[PDB]
DNA sequence: TGGGGATTT
């Protein structure tokens, strides 16, 4: 054991801490408490009873409305604004099956509709069931909810379906996504929503009494939410026999969903695209004849294949397939030569380049912009080259979606983002490198890694279709057919990669009290060892007790649209009067950073973040400083100027602002804040006390700690609490920095690409870790008294400061327990506020001088 | 000295 630095406090301070604690200890309406006992007392049978009576709105129909809408429907089908809209709808394949679909829903609780992009299942099925019920005189009984995986898709589909019905958005078609909703009318309506919206809504309506038809779309993508939703349908559907569910899928292991719902009926609806020809690595080199010059088990795969095609391809070509670097994107000048080829031959259309990541997109971009070869300079002024990456601005501007200038061809250099998320309509040529990146958690080593991996058969299929929108196109796949046969069918279902704390907690609100038993009933069951790991995290932050039962704090966390750790952090910030900065840290960690990463500018990006961090050595306070800056720029009408200067997405920021308020209102409704405003003065008296913020940030990120032992840009000898050597990720504001006032850091994410990096970090001080952490004991190991945290970091501390900090931690735990059970804001002049002031005072001993 | 991609009454 090595003894860290001294944390003994001055006698004068300890004497005041003792005084405040004794004031706290001389103190003697909770609707929330009875709800919490009522949840624990009922079994699932009773919960099912209770929820039926409480959500009865659909037991009521409006016959005067049923008839009124039935009349207006027939009438508007003979007008000449519609019935052009109907005749163009009738060219969509789905509409040929309308009547079989209507009947299939009538006779079966669950059906599946499987169809290719272009088939119109998403826009046409909901309209088919709605217009049916209206005509039959049931309009007011019909409320259709259609999920989508992506926010942008949910909206545009809504605007489109609303167009096909001659309505402004919000009469019969609407959308609801997080913090933005154009709600449709109450009854006889179709609502598009993100799958997550529906999940949070389950708490209030656990058995889906507030809808008549659930349509799950794009379930073949296996997002956690669709897979999670389907498992929940097996628990719900035996108790909702009048509910109708329609599953929807691409032709990507569609049979898995049909098998899952026990043998249910399955429609196959044909798609409407232009034919796209698939070429593979043998065919690409055959046309461009590019020359390469500058384990194997490349050979185990490639030679058996080269033998089967000896008579179909030239012998010089087949030799290049022996080169390990011919496939994938190892040689970028190979892809560059494939673009220059298309620019000459293969007449006009745009080129869509699929590259794995930021690094390789930069390489191809510089080559197409700064060519070293004659062929490249010939073409440079004739390409309009757009990089496409979630961290790059090009997606949030209208240039990459419009047609290129005259005499120029549009070339898009993209990640997998352009596969489904982003759509460019004039793409005719797709170059498919076959390589993407994936984050993989290894449960055995507690290491998350970011690796370059092969794409799956489903992916390649999706990138092909991207070329069949305007006219028949070509897709160039830079791998051999011997590779495709060795590629997987689909990507790993993402639920097997995801942290389970959120789900395990959210399940408790649905009275699904055994996460091991329930999660095993999913399409792909997550590793039970990963389930246990989640329960311990929840027991460690005291949201579950040792018996696994929900705790009062745990019920609060489960209701919040954020991970339980950052939910706790937000809660602490309400009790400690730093609501505004902390909810910036929580909102940013959950959603994303507001910062772009434009090509070439990586040095200037580092400088913008150095300045925004204000030497506070915390990535999270840095974002809050940015938001404080953003608000000021809205006050001065410099909003655009400010964002241009600091590489900021106004869209990201505005949505971070919206999340801060959602947290504030929830905390307000739960009786933890006096005001629903995250800026209110009362919620924020401590918001300028930087040592205090670091304490609450650490309470959120604990026990993810790091210790730095080296000084030199600067080199760092730094290791996490598990012992492994790490560095600050270069995108972090602590990379290469020297002269820290403390040697201990907290982090949200640790990830290995070239070394073990902390993607994000906040420097914290020992006394705050000790107060809000666990594994705290006082003793003697040298002839020195110590005070430790996590039983991992042992600090020099005299017996007077230890006995106080231990007694302090008790009263803190006693308070947190009471506030969760009996939520009420901390009054400014009460007993509770004194214990707070005691903690502020001990934490300020670390203030910068 | 480096950042696959969604999302939450």
């Amino acid at each position: 054991i090595r003894l860290g630095c001294n944390v003994s406090a001055p006698s004068g301070v300890l004497e005041r801490v003792k005084e405040l604690m004794e004031d706290y200890s001389r103190a003697p309406d909770a609707k929330f408490q009875q709800q919490f006992r009522h949840l624990l007392s009922v079994n699932f049978e009773e919960f099912v009873a209770e929820t039926k009576e409480r959500n009865a709105d659909l037991d009521w129909v409006n016959p005067k409305l049923d008839e009124r809408l039935q009349l207006e429907l027939g009438q508007r089908q003979l007008e000449e604004n519609a019935k052009k809209r109907l005749e163009a709808r009738k060219k969509l394949p789905t509409m040929k099956y309308a009547d079989d679909i209507i009947q299939a829903v009538r006779e079966n609780q669950v059906i599946l509709i499987v169809g290719s992009t272009g088939c119109g299942k998403t826009t046409q099925v909901p309209q088919i069931l709605l217009d049916d019920a209206i005509s039959r005189g049931c309009a007011s009984s019909c409320r259709i909810i259609c999920t989508q995986p992506r926010r942008i898709s949910a909206i545009a589909i809504a605007e489109w379906v609303s167009y096909e019905r001659c309505e402004s958005l919000g009469n019969s078609v609407g959308y609801q996504i997080r913090l933005e909703s154009r709600k449709a009318r109450e009854r006889a309506s179709i609502t598009y929503c993100t799958t997550g919206v529906l999940l949070q809504q389950l708490q209030s309506d656990p058995l889906m009494h507030n809808l008549s038809v659930l349509i799950l779309d794009e379930i073949h993508e296996r997002s956690v939410e669709t897979d999670l939703l389907m498992g929940l349908l097996k628990v719900i559907l035996p108790h909702r026999p009048d509910l109708k569910v329609i599953l929807m899928s691409a032709t990507v292991r569609e049979q898995d969903f049909c098998d899952y719902f026990n043998n249910c009926p399955m429609f196959r609806i044909e798609g409407v695209m232009f034919p796209v020809k698939m070429l593979y690595l043998e065919d690409v080199l055959s046309k461009t004849n590019y020359e390469f010059q500058k384990r194997m088990k490349h050979e185990a795969m490639i030679e058996p294949y080269l033998r089967r095609i000896r008579n179909s391809y030239d012998s010089r070509v087949l030799d290049k397939l022996r080169l390990p670097e011919s496939e994938g994107c190892e040689d970028i000048d190979f892809i560059a030569d494939l673009v220059y080829y298309i620019c000459e031959n293969e007449p006009e259309g745009a080129i869509l380049v699929f590259l794995p990541g930021y690094d390789k997109i930069s390489q191809l971009y510089n080559i197409l912009d700064k060519p070293k070869t004659s062929k490249g300079q010939r073409w440079r002024d004739h390409m309009a080259v757009f990089p496409l990456h979630s961290l790059m601005q090009s997606g949030e501007q209208q240039a990459v979606f419009r047609r290129p200038p005259a005499g120029q061809r549009k070339v898009i250099i993209s990640t997998i983002i352009a596969e489904t998320s982003v759509t460019i309509d004039d793409v005719v040529y797709v170059i498919n490198s076959g390589r993407t990146k994936a984050t993989n958690y290894d449960i055995e080593t507690n290491i998350q890694s970011l690796d370059e991996v092969w794409v799956t058969k489903a992916n390649t299929q999706q990138r092909r279709g991207r070329a069949g929108r305007v006219r028949p196109g070509i897709c160039y796949n830079l791998f051999s057919r011997a590779r495709e046969d060795r590629m997987d069918d689909i990507p790993t279902p993402e639920i097997l990669r995801s942290k389970l704390e959120s789900i395990i907690l959210s399940l408790k609100l649905l009275h699904i009290d055994d996460p091991y038993r329930f999660l095993q009933t999913l399409i792909n069951a997550p590793n039970p060892e990963a389930i246990k790991m989640g329960v311990e995290l929840l027991k460690r932050i005291e949201a579950l007790d040792q018996t696994g039962t929900l705790t009062p704090l745990g019920m609060h966390l489960a209701k919040l649209p954020i991970d339980p750790q950052m939910g706790k952090m937000i809660l602490m910030s309400a009790l400690f009067c730093c609501l505004d900065p902390i909810t910036s840290a929580a909102a940013a960690l959950s959603f994303k950073s507001p910062f772009y990463s434009p090509l070439g500018k990586e040095s200037r990006v580092d400088e913008i973040k150095r300045r925004m961090a204000r030497n506070m050595r915390s990535d999270h306070l840095m974002v809050h400083n940015t938001i404080i800056a953003y608000r000021d720029s809205r006050y001065s009408h410099a909003e655009r100027d400010f964002c241009y200067k600091n590489f900021l997405s106004s869209m990201t920021l505005q949505q971070l602002e919206r999340m801060k308020n959602q947290f504030s209102e929830l905390l307000y409704n739960y009786k933890f804040l006096a005001s629903s405003n995250c800026k209110d003065a009362a919620s924020n008296k401590n918001s300028e006390k930087i040592p205090l913020l670091r304490a609450i940030i650490g309470a959120g990120l604990y026990p993810n700690m790091a210790h730095l032992r080296k000084s030199r840009r600067a080199i760092h000898t730094m290791a996490t609490d598990d012992g492994r050597r790490v560095n600050f990720h270069p995108s972090s504001v602590n990379s290469g920095e020297s002269g820290f006032d403390s040697a201990y850091f907290v982090y949200f994410q640790r990830q290995k690409s070239t070394d073990l990096f902390l993607l994000d970090s906040t420097m914290v001080f020992p006394m705050a870790l000790i107060i809000f952490g666990d594994g705290v004991e006082a003793g003697v190991t040298q002839n020195t008294p110590y005070l430790c945290v996590a039983k991992t970091y042992y600090f020099k501390c005299n017996r007077e400061t230890a006995d106080v900090v231990i007694q302090l931690r008790s009263n803190l735990e006693k308070l947190l327990l009471k506030k969760a059970l009996y939520p009420a804001p901390i009054e400014e002049n009460g007993y509770e506020k004194q214990l707070i002031k005691a903690i502020e005072l001990l934490l300020s001993l670390d203030e910068r001088l």
